[PDB]
Order: structure tokens, then sequence, then C-alpha cells
């Protein structure tokens, strides 16, 4: 009669695993990950910041960007992090003992980079990771400073519990650039409704609609590229169509929304 | 051009994975894993006793074996562990949310345990799995007790640096019945010789076999029970060619001495 | 010339540390900790939950008590906390070692109780305490049940991040008596404006405010007791002077604007 | 009645606590603690590694003196453990927070470190201080190199479970300096025969002298430089009448001996 069933392998569309050379945002931000997952690199005058790694698998190719750079691996001070899902965290765990760098999240984030992703509220064990443990802890409007670089966090639970954006304001042409890093606003496959695991979920996503609303952005991105309309594929136009924190949280509460009149109607 | 690879899954034969109804080992003792990997559960009249789960996926066959037992969920007081592989270790912490049991295990046990089976000294990342942690660090020799029935740990390093032997007096026929547990002896594919992430891995093993040999033992088991020559699968015979503690030494020290030759044979 | 300070230990007053016999509040639920520190024992058909254990030398005193009521130290199925401070989670990590219980908390209060309240966003390390680890993470408005006795979390950030009210229904007289313990929301000695380990502090103090307000309440208590005029030394007359919801929340408030304006004013 | 007693701080003599200025032991070696509790600086051309810092309230002197020796705080790369007790791990979860500094220590002094001390072998919770996280476990023998200078584990438990020796080659005068940081073998107040939570204590101190015997050694320091003859207030002289590795062992066997026979002596 029948085994157990053999463990599964978290596998990803193709792109999302394609490597290319780092892509310039601003004057000191630069996307280093793949075409189709973000990990941005913010080079200051007294070390390196990542935004993100992406895959488990993509650490080695992370830190050969960086040396495209100008960074070596333990010039990479500080880690932050979106949410603690195995495609955005990935490759923490390695990029610490690697680097050195710190982490710094919210204690949300913490407690699931702290067990691999595993006991994930929607997922289960399915896209468990490498675990890796939070240096410093970050509350809400809290401002992380590297290099004179002021990141702050803007707690967005949802995606995830500790789902955060992350802004900084760089330059370009003399001018400043205010970037606003939003998480993920999608929902794929969750209980949205009565959710024993997460009960206020509603709540958190409306609430967080409303803060990338009104987010200092001159330039959005986001974990995913296509969640705000960039492409990375396509270098100095990558960013020609990105959309607003306006737009993006619109089409995120229009798709949540709809998602849930469908989870009413089965 | 290439992408990066996919994740892989961490796969094993069949009968790893192949379920069987509990086997009784001794009068309190029953194998209740699946026919090629061993748990063992260990029935007190103040709850039950886990020593080792198998793979990630038997936490629910593990509790349906509890359960024709007589053993609820809530019944199982203490799970142990022979070392902290995916294959021995998996469903722990799973097994823990769904029992309220505490895990005892040494220190290395316990930070291997921790973090999910990553960063594994011989197999990096390959064999990752949720993570859990210890409730109570024991230490070589240290008897843990439940319901009167005392359990003794054995310290044996080299398959894993936490790997250990437990001890117990069960009963048979109104004779005691003295049940060695003891750890695996392999180093599949290991670097044994000047090893920078194991410097005395040979003295370790080396070591290892002679606390092995010193074992009180009228029965032997092991995590793979082909490795003391069980077969789980023909019942009441299960145990009759299994070997002696001598013999489970002799074997894997004859192994191991052959493997290093190969090994400095390139 | 001056050497280094010594430490100095966290020393409360007497009244805090004064054992009592247990108290009872409902049918269920009995006051086993301090005449001046709340420890709340809620007793089932299949085990025993604590909410709160005080001061860390409270751990024997708190088990004697569950003796008195029938309660082994086996019994005691689960831990839940107001919040992780030393004089009321004190004693948790021994609690844990002596009875086999699990902790449920909040992402916050588990990563503070994890690091025995050390660094605290207010009080650095003088309230340092031994670390515990939560065995579950628990969200806002998430049901953890017991003997069928189903407690609600309700999260009221302020005192601390992770500062959590529980609610129950219990019974006295034939009637339910809905049991709300509201968290602590004073704010001793903090800095309440701009603090930029605590960016959003007012907004969550205010928010606290309206949470307890609209909890479900047919009797109050607190982890200190006077906070809602309980008297634990006077017997059946303990509860009789206890505040509403509504007042408790209303002092609090007045006492926190009051500390807002003296702090404007230096 | 009597109330419960009050929490007891951990107080030592007040040498343990008196500041000195850097005392220079080898080219980039020097002494920065107090004048009673060793802390080891060593400075490379690519960071600085610190071995012990003392007792908790040493942080900021540490820091402070780093600085007289050019070395700011981000300069610090890793800490090294002689073992986690109070008064040599204590400020080190404050130096991770204030250099970004990591932590490189053996599985036992891990789990020691991130429970604060608490649940002490021999002292239960008396010598609790913040904790800490490991971010790299090290084996018995292995290499952990920064700028260049290679440092050696050796370990030796007894004192704790996690008990090591750290070496390293450093030079004086053109000629190289074998420095030996051997830990402490006191056992003060310990049960040492037939200790249920430590089984095998006088098999692993006999091995531990055995093991600071043969450490390859032409400078010997202590944790307690008194336990090897130091003296570091008298500067120039302060080494003069330090132990060989030969006569320290010889020294704290014999106490250890005569310490066992006035235990079987009551
Ligand atoms: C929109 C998506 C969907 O893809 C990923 C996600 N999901 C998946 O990759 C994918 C899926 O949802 O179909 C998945 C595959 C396998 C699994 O075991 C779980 C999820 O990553 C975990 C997720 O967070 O939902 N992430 C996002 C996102 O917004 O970040
Ligand atoms: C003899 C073996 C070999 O099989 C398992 C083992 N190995 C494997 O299952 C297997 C292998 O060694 O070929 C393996 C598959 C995939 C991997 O990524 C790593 C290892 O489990 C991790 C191991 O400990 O070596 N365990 C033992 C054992 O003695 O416990
Ligand atoms: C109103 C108070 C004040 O007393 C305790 C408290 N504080 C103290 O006990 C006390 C103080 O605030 O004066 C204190 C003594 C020593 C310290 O190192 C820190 C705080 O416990 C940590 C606190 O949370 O502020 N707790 C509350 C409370 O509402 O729970
Ligand atoms: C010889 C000693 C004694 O002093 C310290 C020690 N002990 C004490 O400082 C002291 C004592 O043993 O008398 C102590 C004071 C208070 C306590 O709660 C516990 C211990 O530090 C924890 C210890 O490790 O035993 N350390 C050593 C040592 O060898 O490192
Ligand atoms: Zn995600
Ligand atoms: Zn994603
Ligand atoms: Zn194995
Ligand atoms: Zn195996
Ligand atoms: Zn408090
Ligand atoms: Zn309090
Ligand atoms: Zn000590
Ligand atoms: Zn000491």
């Amino acid at each position: 009669e029948a085994p157990l069933p053999q463990l599964r392998a978290y596998t990803v569309d193709a792109s999302w695993l394609q490597p290319m050379a780092p892509l310039q945002v601003a004057d000191h931000t630069w996307q280093i990950g793949t075409e189709d997952l973000t990990a941005l690199l913010v080079q200051t005058a007294e070390g390196a910041v990542l935004l993100d790694g992406g895959m488990p698998q993509m650490a080695g190719h992370l830190l050969d960007n960086m040396k495209l750079r100008g960074v070596a691996p333990q010039d990479l001070r500080l880690i932050l992090l979106s949410h603690a899902h195995a495609d955005h965290a990935g490759p923490v765990a390695e990029l610490k003992r690697r680097t050195g760098a710190h982490v710094a999240a919210n204690a949300e984030t913490a407690v699931l980079l702290a067990r691999g992703g595993s006991n994930d509220l929607h997922f289960g064990d399915g896209i468990t990771y490498p675990p890796a443990s939070a240096d410093r802890i970050i509350m809400d409007g809290e401002v992380v400073t590297v290099g004179g670089i002021a990141f702050t966090a803007h707690f967005m639970p949802g995606h995830t519990p500790g789902s955060t954006a992350w802004t900084w304001t760089d330059t370009r042409d003399g001018k400043p650039v205010r970037i606003a890093y939003a998480d993920s606003l999608s929902a794929p496959g969750y209980q949205l409704k009565g959710n024993p695991r997460y009960p206020r979920l509603i709540e958190d996503y409306k609430r967080s609609f409303a803060t990338v609303r009104a987010l200092p952005c001159d330039l959005l991105l986001t974990p995913h590229p296509g969640a705000s309309n960039w492409n990375y594929a396509v270098g100095s136009k990558a960013s020609a169509e990105a959309l607003t924190c306006n737009a993006y949280a619109d089409a995120a509460e229009k798709k949540f929304d709809a998602q849930l009149a469908r989870e009413t109607a089965g």
C-alpha cells in the first residue's frame, strides 16, 4: 500500500531564479537580485545595507553582485526584510554567516525568521528555509541608520503579521528621491474571514492599504517587481511603468475585496 | 542562460516512509515508526516517552499509532532523540505543538535541532526540517525519568556531535530486558581527516565505538533498523537477527576504518 | 578611585512578596499569587491554566498553592501572560521546567521573555529575570482552549509592546461571569513623546484605552490588584471596590494625559 | 509573617570592578578589563577580537579602552569566551548591540549564554545576566581567524560544560609568543561526586587538567588573573610571576583532589 509522500521542494518560476547584473535605482541604491525577485543594496561610506535576499539559493549571486559594486562580504553591515518568507528571506542565515551582518526586524518577522518560515499561518511547513536570528528588534516608525542613511520602518501587517515597508531618501541628478520599498499585499490562497490563526486579518490588510497610501514616496519598489509594474530585465526602462503607492494600494485592495467576495461565494 | 537551480527536496527510500502498525519490543516498548525508520514509544503509568520520530511527514502516523496504543496526544510527556537529522528528528516541532511534550537533548543536539538541521557540518542546507527547541538540556550519563522508568543518556559523538545512545530496563516474561537504543555510527560521504569543521572527528568516532561496546544491553535497537539487523516487517521475527552492541560497534568500526583508508586513497 | 558600581537587585515593596492562600474569584478561577501581585489559576477537567506568575522568587509558592487546589505540578498545561516584566513573568522559566507547561504569548511578549526582560525599551537591564521560550505564538483575538475553557487574547500595547488582556467566561451561582484580566496601562518613568525606541507609543496607549473599554467584562482583574481597586488581603470583600473596564481605562488615560503634559512641562 | 526574600544581586570583590588602562601583553594583545578580571583585546589589520568581557557593568569601560587602542566600536569583529558565567560573559549582549560583533562559542557555552547563565548546574539562578546568542558554533580544535590571526579552541569542560581554552601566536621582540588563555579550573561549592546534573564531572575535570598541560604556551593567562599568578596592577611586572600551564594544572588538580577528599569527609 501507499507509503507516505516524499517531501516536496518549494519550486518557483524560472524568472524568480534568473540572475541579473546590478541595476541602479538611485545614486546609492541597486537592485542586485534576480529578474523577478528584489534584493536592494544601499551603499554608504560606512558599509552596505541589504533589503531582502530572495530565495535561499541566491546567497552566492548576491555576494557576487556586491563584489561588482565594490562591497566585500565583510562590508555588509545590515540586512532588512520586507517579510520572512522563503522567497524574500531565503538566504539570510547564510548571508549572516558569510558577512557578519546584523539583521534588524520587528518581533513578528523575528519569530517567523527564527523558525525558518515553518508553521506558517497559511502555508504550514511547505516553505521552510534555514532559520536565522534577528539581532535588533525594531518598532513601528523606528529609524535605523547606516553611514548616515536613515531607514524608517512602517508596519503593514497582512501578507505576514510582520510585513514591513522601508523608506529612505536617496538622490538622483542632485535632487532627493524618496524611495519606498513596500511589502507584498497579496493573500494567495489565504482564508481571509474568520481565520482562527489570524482573527483580525481583514482589519490588518485594510489598515495596511491605508499605510501604503500614506508612505513618503517618489519611487515605489516591491519584493515582487511585477506587483509595482517594474521590469528589471529592460535596464534603463525598468522603472518606466512603476506604480505610485496610491495605485499599488488601490490595485491590491481591489484584488483583496474581490477575493473576499469569492471566498464568501465559496 | 541558466537560472539558479530549484531547491531540492530531501527524498528517501520508499521503505523509510512505509507505515507499520505498532510492533512490541518489550512489555512497555513499541516500534511505532515506519518499516525502515525507528520511532520507539515507551508507555508508563504517568504518560509516554517517544524516542525519535523519523521523517517530518511521519507526525500524523506516529499520533495514529499512539492512539492505537491507548496514548492520546496530550499523554506524550517527553521526546528523546538519537540525533537531530531530518530522518530521525523530522516531526519534532509538529509533535511538540500537537502534544505539549517536552524535548530533552544534549547541547549539541539542541543547537542543531534549533536551526532545523541547517548548516550541517557535512550536508550543508540539504536536510533542513522545521526547527524545534529543547526544553531540558541533558549531560552525559544523566538520567531522565517518566512514570518511574529511568532513561540514561550516553554520548557517542561522531555521526553528529550530539549523537546519543539511550538505555532503559524494560521487562519480558517476568525478566528484565536492558534495552540500548544506540545512535548511528555511519559517516556517509563525510570528510573524516583534517576536517576544519570537525577537527577531532576521528577521535570522537573511535571513542564512540568503545562507548557502544560498553552499553548495558540485552536488546540493541538503532535509528535505522538495518544497522543492527532488525527487520520490522516480519513481526515476531523482527528481532531474531539483531546484533549485539559489540557486533554493531565492530561492524561500524570496520566500515569506518575502510572509509578512512579509501579517503587516504582519494 | 571609584570602582564600577555593583549590580543592583530588582527590589519591590514587601506586600508584592507577601504570600496568600488561594482566593476564589469565580467557580474555576483562583488568585494564588501574593497580596499585591496577581497570579490566576483556572482549573479545568483536563488540567490547569496559569495567568501570570509574579516575581521570580514566587515559583515555589505558586506550586504550593496549586497543590492546595488539587493541581499537581504536571497538571499545569498552559501559562499565559499579561506582559513579560520581571514582576509578572518572573518565575515562568522555572515553572516550565518543573511542570512541563507550555507558554502561549504574542510575538512581542515572546521576544521579551526570551531575552529575560533585558534590553527593556525603558528600563534597560535593570529588571532582567531568567529567560523562557514561548511554545505557541498567538495573534490578536486568537482563542486558546484548555479543558473546554476558551481564553481570548486582546492586544493592548503600551506598557510593553506585547501587553495583552485575556478574557474568559466562568460561572458563579449558576450565572456566567465574564472575566477580563486586563494588563497594566501605566508608563512609569517612560519617555512618551518622540521616543526613538517606541515612536508610536502614544498612539498605542490611546488605542489600548479604547480596547480595554470594549472588553467583555463582568469582573475586571489586573496584574497589580490595586490598579483595579482589588484588595486581596480582605478575603470575601476583595472584589467589592473593583473598577469596571470603563473606569479602569478612564483612570489610566487621565494619568497618562497628565504625565504627557508634565513631560511637555519638563 | 515573613514575606518572600528580595532578589539578591550578584556582588563581587571591588577589585573585580576596578577599571585599568590597557596593559600590553604582546605585540597585538592587550588586557583591557579590570584589575581582577581579564578581558583581552587582540588587534588585527582587519578588526579586533575580544576574549571575555568580565562583568555586565564593564561594557562601557571596555569600549573606552578599545577607543584608547584605536578600535572604534564597529571595529570589533569577534567575541570569544572562556566560559559563560556572569563575571566573564556579563556584557556580551550589550557589546553585540553596540559593536555588531559576532560571538563564536561551542554548543555548551552557546546554550548557557542564551539563557543568560540562568539554571546554572551548580548556582541556580543566582548569577543571571542579559542573554546573548552565539552566531557561530565551534568544535574542539576548530580555528577561527581574524585579520590573519588564528585562534584555536581547546575544550576543557569542568568549571562549566562549555569551558574553553583559546590559543594564538603573537610576537614580541621579533620572536613568536604562543599565548594560551586557559579557562578556570575551580569548582567553587560544587558537588563533585555523583552529581545528577553533571554525572561525569570528575572525569571531565581530570581530562581538562591533562588538556591544559598539553597546550602550546609561552605565556599563560586566565579569566581570573590571580589563578595564573598575574598581577595586572603592577604594569610591566604584571606577568613576572605567571605560572606555566603545567603549574596551573598542577595547582588546580591539587585543589580539586583536596576538595574531593573533603567532600568525601562531609
Ligand atoms: C503573490 C505571491 C505568491 O507567491 C509568493 C508566495 N507563494 C508561492 O510562492 C506559492 C503560491 O502561493 O502558489 C507557493 C508554492 C508552494 C507553497 O508550499 C506555498 C506557496 O510565496 C510563499 C506567497 O507568499 O504566497 N509570494 C507572493 C507575494 O506577494 O510575496
Ligand atoms: C547511513 C545513513 C545514510 O542515510 C541517512 C543520512 N543521509 C541520507 O539520507 C542521504 C545520503 O547520505 O545519501 C542524503 C540525501 C540527501 C542529502 O542532502 C543528504 C544526505 O541522513 C541525513 C545521513 O545521516 O547520512 N542516515 C544514515 C544514518 O546512519 O543515520
Ligand atoms: C505601575 C507599575 C510600576 O511598578 C512595576 C514596574 N516598575 C517597577 O517595579 C519599578 C519602578 O518603575 O519604579 C522599577 C524598579 C527598578 C527598576 O530597575 C525598574 C523599575 O515593574 C518593572 C513597571 O513596569 O514600571 N509595574 C507597574 C505596572 O503597572 O505593571
Ligand atoms: C573561583 C571562582 C569563584 O568566583 C567566580 C564564581 N563564583 C562567585 O563569584 C561566587 C562564589 O562562588 O562564591 C558566587 C557568588 C554568588 C553566587 O550566586 C554564586 C557564586 O563566579 C560565578 C564561580 O564561577 O564560582 N569564578 C571563579 C572562577 O574560577 O572563574
Ligand atoms: Zn510572501
Ligand atoms: Zn513573495
Ligand atoms: Zn543522520
Ligand atoms: Zn539516518
Ligand atoms: Zn510592567
Ligand atoms: Zn508590574
Ligand atoms: Zn565561572
Ligand atoms: Zn569567574
